[PDB]
């Protein structure tokens, strides 16, 4: 059985999209697979159990971030969205929120529930921040979130985790 869901990487231009999908990818790997699947989005295939597998697509909102808006090639079916920001810079802090509006006014799962989203507080390595932790927590849960964690792509910090409980939770809405 494979198991594909669709996750949408948003967020302010320079917060670590491009960077986060290249490291959790499979590209540093392999990218045989780009030229009969196309650049849309970047893949990682992962064993579930002995039968099943999960595939992401991981779409990257590149050219069009700095509109705070998805368009509908991007956003439609998706599963799930990764909402980052830079912890050093308070406006794409802020712009989460729109973000996350953009998404809820655009997009629900099948059943017409919210799409889960994970906000990722991203440059965490980096001092001083421009928000305290307890801020982005009441900042997460104000605007329905399923939840945040601090990440550093350059570090490899909870990246990896971050995305095993995402992918968990699209299972379990499966
Ligand atoms: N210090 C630090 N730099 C980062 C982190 N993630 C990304 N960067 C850097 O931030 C810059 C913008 O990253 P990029 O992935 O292009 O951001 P995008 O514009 O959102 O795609 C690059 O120089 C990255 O190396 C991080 O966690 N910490
Ligand atoms: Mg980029």
């Amino acid at each position: 059985r494979d198991h594909l869901f669709k996750v949408l990487v948003v967020g302010d231009a320079a917060v670590g999209k491009t960077s986060l999908v290249q490291r959790y990818s499979q590209d540093s790997f392999s990218k045989h697979y780009k030229s009969t699947v196309g650049v849309d989005f970047a893949l990682k295939v992962l064993q579930w159990s002995d039968y099943e597998i999960v595939r992401l697509q991981l779409w990257d909102i590149a050219g069009l971030e700095r509109f705070t808006s998805m368009t509908r090639l991007y956003y439609r079916d998706a599963s799930a969205a990764v909402i980052m920001f830079d912890v050093t810079n308070a406006t794409t802090f802020s712009n989460s929120q729109r973000w996350k509006q953009d998404l809820d006014s655009k997009l629900t799962l099948p059943n017409g529930e919210p799409v889960p989203a994970l906000l990722l507080a991203n440059k965490s390595d980096l001092s001083p921040w421009a928000v305290s932790r307890d801020q982005i927590d009441r900042f997460s849960k104000e605007n329905g979130f399923t939840g945040w964690t601090e990440t550093s792509v350059k570090e490899n910090k909870n990246i990896n985790e971050a995305m095993r409980v995402l992918i968990e939770k699209m299972m379990r809405n499966s």
